């Protein structure tokens, strides 16, 4: 599958892509205002996610830091990023079927909408200002709205027992994001694609 990966913010990004344990395509890439970048993710792929991280420097080597959404310092990740992150999220190909979603488990740092380019169902999108609306508790100071887990660190946060409810925190996420997956036991927002779809991850689709 292919995905164009377009940075629509007025700021300059640092697109990532990784399945956790290899980078996907490239891994990561500076997107200016405007830029796209057009990355080929093998079929097949469980666990993929796509997001942006916000004032990076890099050297010449690739390593540095990002203030939110750092992969241990490449530039081009193999892991995931630290919250804050808004995820594009995507399994391919499971069972003759694409599954993706948008997840503030991980907290948010840019809005984001994530759509298929050919047919076959819709996007889904989050692009509320919920940086500006955070409750104090979670700003985080890098920039971004942290999710309570990553806060926290409790069982009812993280749902380290497998059971959990909906909280004060995530309910605020779902309230600005409701097709955006809130905590970890949320009622699934994933949509269910053809398999081989392809994509399109626009940062700031509305500004």
């Amino acid at each position: 599958a292919t995905f164009e990966i377009v940075n629509r913010c007025s700021y300059t990004v640092w697109a990532a892509a990784s399945k956790g344990d290899a980078a996907l395509d490239a891994g990561g890439r500076q997107l200016n205002s405007g830029e796209s970048w057009t990355i080929n993710v093998e079929p097949g792929t469980n666990g993929g996610k796509i997001w942006a991280r916000t004032d990076c420097y890099f050297d010449d080597s690739g390593s540095g830091i990002c203030k939110t959404g750092d992969c241990g310092g490449l530039l081009r990740c193999k892991r995931f990023g630290r919250p804050p992150t808004t995820l594009a999220e995507f399994s391919l190909n499971q069972y003759g079927k694409d599954y993706i979603d948008i997840s503030n488990i991980k907290g948010f740092n840019v809005p984001m909408n994530f759509s298929p380019t050919t047919r076959g169902c819709r996007g889904v999108r989050c692009a509320a200002d919920i940086v500006g609306q955070c409750p104090a508790k979670l700003k985080a100071p890098g920039g971004g709205c942290n999710d309570a887990c990553t806060v926290f660190q409790t069982s009812e946060y993280c749902c380290t027992t497998g059971k959990c409810g909906p909280t004060e925190y995530s309910r605020f996420f779902k309230r600005l994001c409701p097709d955006a997956f809130s905590y970890v036991l949320d009622k699934p927002t994933t949509v269910t694609c053809p398999g081989s779809s392809n994509y399109r991850v626009t940062f700031c689709p509305t500004a």
